[PDB]
């Protein structure tokens, strides 16, 4: 059946398909490689990423020796069958350098990774905590009493916006303004916005 | 210039190409894959509109040049080697060319149609069938607005006490779990994408 399945992939005249591994809790590329059919076979098989190196002309499995394995959750083919993605939860950290992700080197900030909206707002909280020991964060990370009365009293605004039918719009405004404040009570606890998506995926 | 000086940088193959990978700046669901030459990115910088190389008609190729889903680019990035680029943005339409979302919705477990989910957004899936579908602990939210919103104030309480009771991070973590979920549901209820938050989020930086 994985023969049936690995024949459609429509390789190159290498045998290759572009592989890209992507953080299955936040979506985050961790690193983009290529795959021959004995590639994804074994990505399937062993359920850790494994790519083709054109280098050294063999295949490699991701944390063969650093340990830092990323164990694949699914595997996708796009609409042609030459792309794939491996959707997986890292070990450790994916670049050989050490970083977290391969992407960090920014053309438009011309050392910093490539964040969408909700993993570069927890960054900024991350950076008002660090110059923390006027922000509007560094106030709040200072003063759990009125952080935690932000929080319950966005959760009260939130709820209104159902209760008493506000437009949609509203509610999103209101779902931001807890979602900000709540980061920032996480940021206190140390806790990463990957933690609460790994504790919402083992609840399925 | 400077974009120039950075072009010059990428590690092109042997007829002149990088992957580029589109993705949506305010979710990370990978939208395409193709490739791009220096003139692609080029482009692709000064338009803010992802621009690729077809092969196969041997030409520039901009997403949405016919069909008018452009990819709004937002931010380009280059790995570690740089050999590989990301095209970070924003797409007015649904990407793939079968009028899907992404392209990527062919799951090779499943075959040994749903869209490749991260976490958030497969639960996000989740809550929405089942108010489509309106035994289950989400339909019961959607069909008692005094339960739902009871809960989602009860959950946000339980997040502070762990801070202000000094409660493991463990335990805080499960809590946010709680409210996120809860909250959704009202999102579902309220017709609002978490992306369209995120949205929001992004336009307050
Ligand atoms: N994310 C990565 N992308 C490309 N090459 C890598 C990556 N991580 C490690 N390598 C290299 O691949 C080999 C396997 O290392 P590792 O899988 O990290 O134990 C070593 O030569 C590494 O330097
Ligand atoms: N308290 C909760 N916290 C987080 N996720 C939840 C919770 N209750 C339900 N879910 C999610 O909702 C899905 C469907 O639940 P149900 O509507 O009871 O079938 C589950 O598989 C979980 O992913
Ligand atoms: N009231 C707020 N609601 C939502 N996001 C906020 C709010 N205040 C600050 N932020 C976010 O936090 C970032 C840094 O704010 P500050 O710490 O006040 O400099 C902003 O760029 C926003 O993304
Ligand atoms: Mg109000
Ligand atoms: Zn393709
Ligand atoms: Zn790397
Ligand atoms: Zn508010
Ligand atoms: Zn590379
Ligand atoms: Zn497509
Ligand atoms: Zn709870």
């Amino acid at each position: 059946a994985v023969d049936s399945l690995l024949d459609s992939v429509k390789w190159d005249n290498k045998g290759l398909a572009v592989a890209i591994a992507q953080n299955v809790d936040t979506g985050a590329i961790l690193m983009q490689g290529f795959a021959n059919r004995e590639a994804v076979a074994t990505t399937i098989s062993s359920r850790k990423a494994t790519f083709y190196s054109r280098s050294r002309s063999s295949l490699w499995t991701k944390g063969e020796t650093s340990n830092n394995f990323i164990n694949v959750h699914d595997v996708f083919l796009d609409c042609d069958r030459d792309s794939i993605i491996y959707l997986g939860k890292p070990d450790g950290p994916t670049c050989h350098t050490g970083a977290e992700t391969c992407y960090y080197t920014p053309v438009f900030d011309l050392n910093k990774l490539a964040l969408t909206s909700l993993y570069a707002l927890e960054s900024t909280i991350s950076q008002r905590k660090a110059e923390v020991v006027p922000s509007w964060t560094k106030r709040l990370l200072l003063n759990d009493k009125l952080l935690c009365s932000k929080i319950r009293e966005e959760a009260n605004e939130l709820c209104e916006t159902l209760e008493n039918n506000e437009d949609k719009s509203r509610t999103a405004s209101e779902m931001a303004d807890v979602l900000y404040h709540a980061m920032v009570l996480l940021a206190l606890k140390d806790v990463k916005v990957e933690e609460v998506l790994q504790v919402l995926r083992q609840r399925f």
